């Protein structure tokens, strides 16, 4: 199980750490931590074939410490990720999976 | 009338209970309990034919205790209800309308 | 200028009142009063020709005490709105436009 | 880095302020400030050809005080900005891009 703040503790509009590996079917916690809102959106133009990005997203703001939004990913490939909110920003994360 | 809690009094993420039977036309009541944020997805895949699953949704986060949404089903059958956040939790339940 | 309350002051999930008539362009104020969480959605089948349902509908939810929903309608009918959430509650409304 | 208000000081519902300049590239920020809930959606029938309203658009409610919402925009041209919420109150702005 492995686990992604959204926001850093100094306030940064990150996905912290940005960068993980799971293994397929292992548990993703998403746990909002700071500079809210957030959201999970996973990248149409980025996520393996067949993968429906639509439906593995959380597009819904995340306005509270502690919310946690639970996935769990099967496909092996890389995955983009990203928070519309901050966008612009540069909040965004890359998912390996295996 | 039948009450399902959003979250259990232990903070787990399920719907409480995770079973229900009710008659056709009995208001169901989704109380928001603990565990913040839900949602009720009524599943494509395993609602009755004829069932537009999106209208008898309710998809917008629910984040504070005490919220309520009631929803009557008509269309006798069984129903897969989850909860999008939580969906990789295991949060779903199934209602059986007679 | 008419106002709207979502939700009677002993909690009701009403539309207070659930008659109202306007003038065309006269403004339409919807103020979050209790039992949140409320949204403001036209009926598809219940507004009159020509009106987008979708454009005129707000259909994310208001949470808090106060928070305002403004609009203007222009097209002379009947207009069927409810409150998601609480559809199954009787929460709905008509708003007649002359 | 052009920053844009949502809500005024004296709880106006209005973008503060409802015109700003700004280069291809260049970050906006919009910080929620009073008279919630706010949203920023960009007008489909008054941004440059090519631009997807939709993707730049940010349609969840923002309900807290500093809140913010980052954006980048490089095609140049006026963009016409409102807030669903409050568009019968003439919650709207203009961005013009270089
Ligand atoms: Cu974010
Ligand atoms: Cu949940
Ligand atoms: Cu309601
Ligand atoms: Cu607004």
């Amino acid at each position: 199980a492995a686990i992604v703040k959204l926001g850093g503790d100094d306030g940064s509009l990150a996905f912290v750490p940005n960068n993980i590996t799971v293994g397929a079917g292992e548990s993703i916690e998403f746990i909002n931590n700071a500079g809210f809102p957030h959201n999970i959106v996973f990248d149409e133009d980025a996520v393996p074939a067949g993968v429906d990005a639509d439906a593995i997203s959380a597009e819904d703001y995340l306005n509270s410490k502690g919310q946690t939004v639970v996935r769990k990913l099967t496909t092996p490939g890389t995955y983009g990720v990203y928070c519309d909110p901050h966008s612009g920003a540069g909040m965004k994360m890359t998912i390996t999976v295996q």
